């Protein structure tokens, strides 16, 4: 129903839960988790595509796609649809999130679940870099951690 959970994790220390509460049906998802164990500063932060999560996060895809969009966040609107942008990490390696989003939903018809998170090490650039890597995820990171997202209730 409205809640969701997705552990996130890999081979590096990089861990986190992330939770999601969809309050309605049409409403936007609240987002909150705390991952741990990343260097400081921003971390680029997307859905992917995945859901075989046999043994691991080996060969999580691009960013999930609808149609066709090129990589961005929160400047444009040229963005694939997964695409949050980055998020700020302490000193000790501890990402905080909590927001709001309006662009899925784990609640009604669509009904996200399974779909896969992947934190990145450094920020994502927007995909203003200029070359694949830029326009496919933003130039974020080789995919530290990652998991998928799990009914709650
Ligand atoms: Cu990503
Ligand atoms: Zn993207």
């Amino acid at each position: 129903a409205t809640k969701a959970v997705a552990v996130l994790k890999g081979d590096g220390p990089v861990q986190g839960i992330i939770n999601f509460e969809q309050k309605e049906s049409n409403g936007p998802v609240k987002v909150w988790g705390s991952i741990k164990g990343l260097t400081e500063g921003l971390h680029g932060f997307h859905v992917h595509e995945e859901e075989d999560n046999t043994a691991g996060c080996t060969s999580a895809g691009p960013h999930f796609n609808p149609l066709s969009r090129k990589h961005g966040g929160p400047k444009d609107e040229e963005r694939h649809v997964g695409d949050l942008g980055n998020v700020t990490a302490d000193k000790d390696g501890v990402a905080d999130v909590s927001i709001e989003d309006s662009v899925i939903s784990l609640s009604g018809d669509h009904s996200i679940i399974g779909r896969t998170l992947v934190v990145h090490e450094k920020a994502d650039d927007l995909g203003k870099g200029g070359n694949e890597e830029s326009t496919k995820t933003g130039n974020a990171g080789s995919r530290l951690a990652c998991g998928k997202i799990g009914k709650a209730q």
